[PDB]
């Protein structure tokens, strides 16, 4: 707990897109952004582009779930405010199981796909994504769905309760 401070946890299969990362970085007062994804970490070309387009004064990093747990286990970032970028809530539950502390998770956006159910204008969930959200809620973790901080916040459970029931 007296280690890194999670300023915010945003889920988005697009990582950085539009001014979403720019606006959220200034509002979240974040000077560091870490991306957790094994598929992206295996793409050296995408990593170069994300690192070369990192907002001014903001550093973007790319690590895998196993390495992210070790970076957090280093008090070198104690107090430091870092934003976590995920592509699926499954990777969030894995960090929690490793003893990572998360008080709330924010759903930024999820590319829709066949076989999935649309819960929001750009948020899709599969039976696997829903299962991860229910476990986080069972742990007392808050789940909020919102595209921009200027948009009304909706509860992930409420959206899934009107679909799943």
């Amino acid at each position: 707990n007296d280690y890194m401070v999670i300023g915010l946890a945003r889920i988005d299969d697009r990582l950085i897109h539009g001014q979403v990362a720019t606006r959220w970085t200034k509002e979240t007062n974040v000077s560091r952004i870490i991306v957790v994804s094994d598929e992206v970490a295996a793409d050296t070309v995408r990593k170069t582009l994300l690192t070369q387009v990192a907002p001014p004064g903001v550093t973007a990093h790319v690590v895998d779930v196993a390495k992210m747990i070790r970076v957090y286990n280093n008090p070198k970032y104690a107090g430091e405010r870092v934003m976590l970028l995920f592509t699926n809530p499954t990777d969030v539950e894995r960090l929690v199981e490793g003893g990572v502390k998360i008080t709330s998770v924010n759903v930024g956006g999820m590319a829709f796909r066949q076989g999935k159910t649309q819960v929001n204008n750009a948020v899709s969930v599969d039976e696997k994504d829903i299962e991860a959200f229910k476990k986080l809620n069972a742990r007392g973790i808050e789940l909020e769905v919102r595209k921009v901080s200027t948009d009304p916040k909706l509860k992930m459970m409420d959206l899934i309760s009107k679909i799943d029931k």
